[PDB]
């Protein structure tokens, strides 16, 4: 019946200064997946403290601790879309904040919403995509299919359910106006994680980069938020070869698992979901050239200091070309360690 023991222990000695985590914690070279999972909740508090959102928005620490624990427990354990993914995506948001000086481009509340969105953007993911929800006529599909972005709307709904859980509403004291603004930002930012959305606004993103970002342009704020969210979501591609390789293993383990379920339903899965047809190296090269590289290229055109990011993504693409080892699907052991 010791309901408060868990969060109390987390805050026992206060919030740990971000500088004390790792001297390289705020560098683009840092790999957040290396941090022990049991230390991630405190790391979240550390980043929120460094960005000073707790002071700026008068956030209640105990409530925030409970909220962070709830978000972490809100993730299931599929190979890729788990808490460590949300954690690493959130860390990249922090990196962009520190390295690109986002406070000079976005309003403070927008950056706060972006970080919280990163934490909650994949809540309750089961390892299957939107196409599958519709094909299996799931309860989530029946609920959101009409509006599109089925899983994305579910993730947002789960985030709201957490805020509505006793003792977890970190925005409870907000005025009605600011509360609605925060929930609307979270909705729009999480919805931006749907690739379909990114592809639709891509030309608007290029135009903004072409004419130059304008802090007084409301549309630019919305567009930048979408680009940044996508940038955080695919940040595993900005690390070293070992990370890109490992993440590929996790994502395809998920993709092939879904593909197997589709075949069992009497359906024909897309090639990239079929372990008997997919050739991972080529699929990664395609992903890099058509999705990842263009996103970080845009980021570079807007932020010169983001060049090293685009550079790493391009390098990793090169690595895949030197790997393209010859079999389709994944090895018997489901590993690419070799
Ligand atoms: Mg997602
Ligand atoms: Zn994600």
């Amino acid at each position: 019946h010791a309901s408060d023991d868990e969060y109390t222990k987390l805050l026992h000695d206060g919030i740990q200064p971000v500088a004390a985590i790792d001297s390289n914690f705020a560098s683009f070279t840092y790999t957040p997946r290396s941090l022990p999972e049991d230390d991630t909740s405190m790391a979240i508090l550390s980043m929120l403290q460094d960005m000073n959102f707790i002071n700026n928005y008068k956030i209640d620490c105990p409530t925030l601790a409970r909220f962070c624990l709830m978000v972490k427990k809100g993730y299931r354990d599929p190979p890729y879309h788990n808490w460590m993914h949300a954690f690493s995506v959130s860390h990249f948001c922090y990196l962009l904040y520190k390295n690109l000086e986002l406070t000079n481009y976005l309003e403070d509340i927008e950056i706060f919403a972006l970080f919280i969105s990163c934490m909650c953007h994949d809540l309750d993911h089961r390892g299957t995509n939107n196409s599958f929800q519709v094909a299996s006529k799931s309860v989530l599909a029946a609920l959101y299919s009409s509006e599109g972005s089925v899983m994305e709307r579910h993730h947002f709904a789960q985030a709201i359910a957490i805020l509505n859980t006793h003792g977890c509403n970190i925005f409870d004291h907000f005025s009605r106006k600011d509360y609605q603004r925060m929930l609307d930002l979270m909705r729009d930012i999480i919805l931006a994680t749907d690739l379909a959305h990114h592809l639709r606004i891509f030309k608007d993103l290029q135009k903004m980069a072409e004419v130059g970002y304008d802090r007084n342009n409301k549309q630019h704020h919305r567009l930048l938020l979408c680009l940044l969210m996508t940038s955080c979501d695919l940040s595993d591609q900005t690390k070293g070869w070992k990370t890109t390789r490992k993440i590929a293993e996790l994502i395809y383990k998920e993709f092939f698992s879904q593909g197997d379920l589709e075949k069992a339903m009497g359906n024909r899965p897309m090639e990239m979901m079929d372990r008997e047809k997919a050739y991972i190296p080529e699929l990664q090269i395609s992903f890099m050239e058509h999705i990842a590289m263009p996103i970080y290229k845009l980021l570079q055109d807007l932020f010169p200091k983001a060049a090293e990011l685009y550079e790493r993504v391009a390098s990793n693409r090169e690595h895949w070309t030197k790997v393209s080892f010859t079999i389709r699907g994944l090895p018997s052991n489901n590993s690419l360690d070799f």
